[PDB]
C-alpha cells in the first residue's frame, strides 16, 4: 500500500508518471533506476542513524558569514521550546553560542529553583520560527543571522532546543577495437516526415565529433529532391579508422534544404552505455533546427508523431561484440614511449606558453613535454588535454596514462575540466574527484552550473549525477535546490527524462523531503490558477475589484490550506506560515505577478516575509545574474569589503514560472521620484526627492548611515552592471531600501545584448555628495569603493569565465556564443596588468562622470 503511495506521490511531484519510464523498455533507463535507487536508499539509512549534531548539519546547515568559512556588546532574547517565557541577556559578538546556552540555563535554574541536570552541550539554538540553527564553535558575529541583526539594530530571538527534540525530528522523518584499421562508415538509408520547400533539394551533413573538435572533416550526402520521405541508401565513409574512434565519439547529423536552409539535426554516441560499439539499424528522431550541432543531446526527440526521422545503419565491423578496451589494457599501451629531453631555452619557451590559443608548433612542444607538464605544471592539464589528438588511440592512451597518476587539481581548475571542450569520461571522472573537496557552501554557490553540465552528459549513469545526488542527500538545502533546478526544466523534452530520473532517485533517498516539496508544489499550483484569474480579471475591471476577488478566492479553504505552512522554495530556512490575504496584491506589469505576504507568531518581526509569483516569462537569466552579484558580494567580503548588496531570491520553479523574494521597506526610484503631495518626502527641487525620502526614514544621526549605505550599494551595483553588461537600467528597475541600500531588479538583458558603458546617474551622485553640488571628499571615496570592488573581481576573473562557460549549457539566448564570454574578458580586462586595467577603468569611470555631468549643467 505505502510502496504504491510513494510512486504515485513521486509521479505527481516530478511532473511525469513513473510508468512512462517503464514503457520505454530501454535498458539504460532501467539500469539507472535500479543502481541509483540502491545508492539513494543507502544515504537514507546512513542519515536515519546520524548523531543529533550530525542531523543538524544535514537538516539545518550552518549559515555563516563569508569572512568565517575558510568587543561590541549585544542583547539576545533566548527561550525554551515548551515555554512562552523568555530571558534577554547582554552578550558579546566574540562569544560562542555555547556560552549563551550555559548562560540561558543558569537563569532557568534560578527561575525554577532546581540545579539543572543538563549541560550547554546537550542543546542547540534555533532561530525563532525558522529552519535555521546556531551551533558549532563560531562567535555570534560569524552567523549570518546575528550579523544581519547588528545592521538593522534588531535583537536576535533564539530558542534552546534539547538533543532529544532534534533526534525526535530525525526519527519522525524516516524513509578487439585496436585491431579494426578499416575507415568508419554508416549507411544513410532514408529520411522520414521531412517538411521543406518542394522547389529545393535535401542534403544530409554528418560529422564525427569529440565535443566541439572534429575527429575528421565533415561529409555531405547527394542532393535528393524535396518530398516528405527522401531516400538515399548510400554509404558514408569517414576519414578515421574504427580503432582510432574515442570512447566519447559522437556521430552528428544535419538535414537541410538547398537551392542554405536548416530543417533538423540529431546526434548519437557510437558506443553504448556498456562500452559496446553499436551495430544494426538506427532510427533517429530529429530535433528541429534554428547546421551541425555537436553539443546537442545524443537522445532522440520524444515526439515521434511530428518529428523528422533519418534511418542509418551502423554495420557489424566484426563477427563478435566489440567493447572499448578496459583501463588495464589502456594504461599498458600508454605505459610505453620517450620523455621530453628539452634544452633550458625551450624549457623557458614551454614555461612561457604554460603560464600564458597557440600555434601548431607550440602544441608540439606541450605534447613532447607531457611528463614535465605532469611533474612541474600540473594545473596546466586542461591545455595539455587540448593539444591531444583525440583521433589517435596511442595519443589518447599516453595522455590517459598521465591522467591516472595526475595529482588532484584545485576546485577552480576542476570546474574548467567540466566543460564540453573536455568530453572524455576519464577526464570528467577526474574533474569530480578534484571537486569532492568542495565545501557545502561552495557546492551551493556553483550548483546551478553543475546542473546545466548534466545537459552535456552522454549517458544517464554518470559520476556527476552520483556526485550531485550524494551531496544532495547529505545536505537538505543542496537537495532542495537540486530538485528545483531539475523540476523547473521538466517542460523541456530534451532533459525531461534525464531530470525526471534524477528526482525519482532523490525521492527514493528522502521520502519525507518529497512530502515537504509536494507541499511547495501544491502552493505553486494554487498560485498559477489565482495568477491566471488575476490576468483575466485585470482586463475586465478595476484593480480594487480584482484585488478583492483575488482575496475572496484566497479565503477558500482549499487555497488557505495549500498556501499556508510551507518552507519557501526561495529559501528552505524561511517558513511561510499564515498567509496574510489582506496584504496580498498583484503588480501592474504585463504578467501581473502576485505579491504574497506571510506572518508567523513563532518568528515574530522576522516572520513577516513575502514571495512574488511570476508566470509568463523565463526567470533563469534573472537567477544567474542574481547568483553572480551574490558571488561578487561573497568575493568582496572575503577581502574585507561589504558593499551592502541586496542579493534577493529568484528561483524558476516551472514553465516560464518562478518566485522572486519580497524586500520589505523598499520602493523603486521612480515611485519616490513621483514627488507626491501631502507626504514627508515632498521636495522643492525634484533632485531633492531621493534625499528627502532617505531623511524621512532616517531621523537624527541615522541619515549619515543611510547616505553611506547608498554609496556602498551604489558602487557595488555600478560595478556589477558594468562587469555583467546589465542594460535597460531606469528608475523603474532600480530600488532603494529604507536603510539607504540601493539594488536592481528585473534583469532582462546582460553581456551587451552591444558594449554597455559605465553609468553614473546624477540622481545617485546627488545623494553620494550629501545634496551638495560639489563634495569631492564623498565623491572620490565612492570612486575608491568602485575601484577596490573592480580590482577584486579581476582576481577571480578565471572563476566567472569558468562559470559563464558552463552556463552556455543552459540554452539562454544571451549566453549562446564566445562573443558573450569575450564580453566578460573585456569588462574585467583580463588580458591586461592590474595597472593598465585600472587606468582603463578610470578612463571609463571618468567617461561616465562626463556623461553624468550633462544633467549637472542644467
Ligand atoms: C524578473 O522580474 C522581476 N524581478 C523582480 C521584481 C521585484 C519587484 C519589486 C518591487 N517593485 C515595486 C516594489 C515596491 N512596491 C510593492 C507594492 C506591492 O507595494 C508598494 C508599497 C511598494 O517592489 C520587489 C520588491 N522586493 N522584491 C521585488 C522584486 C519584479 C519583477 N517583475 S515585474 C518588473 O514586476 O514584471
Amino acid at each position: 500500500r505505502v510502496k504504491k503511495l510513494i510512486n504515485s506521490q513521486i509521479s505527481l511531484l516530478i511532473g511525469k508518471g513513473l510508468h512512462e519510464f517503464d514503457s520505454l523498455r530501454d535498458p539504460e533507463v532501467n539500469d539507472f533506476r535500479t543502481k541509483m535507487r540502491q545508492f539513494c536508499e543507502e544515504a537514507a539509512a546512513h542519515r536515519q542513524q546520524l548523531g543529533w549534531v550530525e542531523w543538524l548539519q544535514y537538516s539545518f546547515p550552518l549559515q555563516l558569514e563569508p569572512s568565517a568559512r575558510g568587543n561590541r556588546a549585544l542583547l539576545v532574547n533566548v527561550k525554551f521550546e515548551g515555554s512562552e517565557e523568555s530571558f534577554t541577556f547582554q552578550v558579546s559578538t566574540k562569544d560562542m553560542p555555547l556560552a549563551l546556552m550555559a548562560c540561558a540555563l543558569r537563569k532557568k535554574a534560578t527561575v525554577f529553583r532546581q540545579p539543572l541536570v543538563e549541560q550547554p552541550e546537550e542543546y542547540a539554538l534555533q532561530v525563532n520560527g525558522r529552519h535555521e540553527y546556531l551551533y558549532g564553535n563560531y562567535p555570534l558575529c560569524h552567523f549570518q543571522y546575528i550579523c544581519s541583526c547588528l545592521h538593522s539594530g534588531l535583537t536576535p530571538h533564539l530558542t534552546m532546543v534539547h538533543s532529544s527534540s532534534i533526534l525526535a525530528m530525525r526519527d519522525e522523518q524516516s524513509n578487439s577495437l585496436w585491431s579494426l584499421e578499416q575507415p568508419f562508415s554508416i549507411e544513410l538509408i532514408e529520411g522520414r516526415k521531412v517538411n521543406a520547400d518542394e522547389r529545393m533539394k535535401l542534403v544530409v551533413q554528418a560529422g564525427l565529433f569529440h565535443g566541439n573538435e572534429m575527429l575528421c572533416k565533415t561529409v555531405s550526402s547527394s542532393e535528393v529532391n524535396v518530398c516528405s520521405e527522401p531516400v538515399w541508401k548510400q554509404r558514408l565513409e569517414f576519414d578515421i579508422s574504427v580503432c582510432d574512434l574515442p570512447r566519447m565519439a559522437r556521430l552528428c547529423f544535419a538535414l537541410y534544404a538547398v537551392v542554405d536552409c536548416p530543417i533538423a539535426w540529431a546526434n548519437l554516441m557510437l558506443f553504448d552505455y556498456k562500452d559496446q560499439l553499436k551495430t544494426g539499424e538506427r532510427c533517429l528522431y530529429m530535433w528541429p533546427s534554428v547546421l551541425l550541432n555537436p553539443a546537442g543531446t545524443v537522445r532522440g526527440n520524444p515526439n515521434t508523431e511530428s518529428a523528422a526521422a533519418l534511418v542509418i545503419y551502423l554495420p557489424e565491423v566484426a563477427p563478435h561484440p566489440v567493447y572499448f578496451p578496459a583501463l588495464e589494457k589502456i594504461l599498458e599501451l600508454g605505459r610505453h614511449g620517450e620523455r621530453g629531453r628539452i634544452t633550458e631555452e625551450e624549457q623557458l619557451q614551454l614555461r612561457e606558453i604554460l603560464e600564458r590559443e597557440l600555434y601548431e608548433h607550440e602544441k608540439d612542444l606541450v605534447w613532447k613535454m607531457r611528463h614535465e607538464v605532469q611533474e612541474h605544471f600540473p594545473e596546466a592539464l586542461a591545455r595539455l588535454l587540448l593539444v591531444t589528438k583525440w583521433n589517435k588511440h596511442e595519443d589518447v592512451a599516453q595522455m590517459l596514462y598521465l591522467l591516472c597518476s595526475w595529482p588532484e587539481l584545485p576546485v577552480l581548475s576542476a570546474l574548467e575540466l567540466l566543460d564540453f571542450s573536455f568530453p572524455d569520461c576519464y577526464v570528467g571522472s577526474f574533474a569530480i574527484k578534484s571537486l569532492r573537496k568542495l565545501t557545502d557552501d561552495e557546492l551551493f554557490q556553483y550548483l546551478l552550473q553543475l546542473v546545466q553540465v548534466l545537459k552535456y552528459e552522454s549517458y544517464l549513469d554518470c559520476e556527476l549525477t552520483k556526485f550531485l545526488l550524494g551531496r544532495a542527500l547529505a545536505n537538505r538545502k543542496i537537495g532542495h535546490f537540486l530538485f528545483w533546478h531539475l523540476r523547473s526544466e521538466m517542460h523541456v523534452p530534451s532533459v525531461a527524462l534525464r531530470f525526471g530520473l534524477i528526482m525519482e532517485a532523490y525521492c527514493r533517498g528522502s521520502t519525507h523531503h518529497m512530502k515537504v516539496l509536494m507541499k511547495q508544489g501544491e502552493a505553486l499550483s494554487k498560485l498559477k490558477a489565482l495568477n491566471d484569474f488575476v490576468k483575466v480579471s485585470s482586463q475586465k475591471t478595476t484593480k480594487p475589484q480584482t484585488k478583492e476577488m483575488m482575496h475572496m478566492c484566497m479565503r477558500q479553504e482549499t487555497y488557505m490550506e495549500a498556501l499556508s505552512h510551507l518552507q519557501s522554495p526561495l529559501d528552505p530556512s524561511t517558513l511561510l506560515e499564515e498567509v496574510c490575504v489582506e496584504q496580498c496584491t498583484f503588480m501592474d506589469s504585463k504578467m501581473k505577478p502576485l505579491w504574497i505576504m506571510y506572518s508567523s507568531e513563532e518568528a515574530g518581526s522576522a516572520g513577516n516575509v513575502g514571495i512574488i509569483f511570476k508566470n509568463g516569462d523565463d526567470l533563469r537569466q534573472d537567477m544567474l545574474t542574481l547568483q553572480m552579484i551574490q558571488l561578487m558580494d561573497v568575493l568582496w567580503k572575503q577581502e574585507g569589503l561589504d558593499l551592502r548588496m541586496t542579493p534577493y531570491g529568484c528561483l524558476p520553479t516551472g514553465d516560464r514560472t518562478g518566485l522572486i523574494e519580497v524586500v520589505l521597506h523598499s520602493d523603486t526610484i521612480a515611485n519616490i521620484q513621483l514627488n507626491k503631495s501631502n507626504m514627508a518626502a515632498t521636495a522643492a527641487f525634484n533632485k531633492d526627492a531621493l534625499l528627502n525620502w532617505l531623511k524621512s526614514k532616517n531621523p537624527g544621526e541615522a541619515l549619515d548611515r543611510a547616505i553611506e549605505e547608498f554609496t556602498l550599494s551604489c558602487a557595488g551595483y555600478c560595478v556589477a552592471t558594468y562587469v555583467l553588461g546589465i542594460g535597460d537600467r531606469h528608475s523603474d528597475n532600480i530600488m532603494i531600501r529604507e536603510s539607504g541600500q540601493l539594488f536592481h531588479i528585473d534583469f532582462g538583458h546582460f553581456l551587451g545584448n552591444e558594449r554597455v558603458p559605465f553609468i553614473l546617474t546624477y540622481d545617485f551622485v546627488h545623494v553620494i555628495q550629501q545634496g551638495k553640488t560639489n563634495n569631492s571628499e564623498k565623491f572620490e571615496r565612492f570612486r575608491g569603493y568602485c575601484e577596490r570592488a573592480y580590482t577584486i573581481l579581476r582576481r577571480h576573473g578565471l572563476l566567472f569565465l569558468h562559470l559563464f562557460a558552463l552556463m552556455r549549457a543552459a540554452g539562454l539566448p544571451e549566453l549562446s556564443c564566445s562573443k558573450d564570454i569575450q564580453y566578460l574578458k573585456d569588462s574585467l580586462a583580463l588580458g591586461k596588468t592590474e595597472e593598465e586595467a585600472l587606468k582603463h577603468f578610470r578612463v571609463k569611470f571618468n567617461e561616465a562622470l562626463r556623461e553624468s555631468w550633462k544633467t549637472k549643467v542644467n
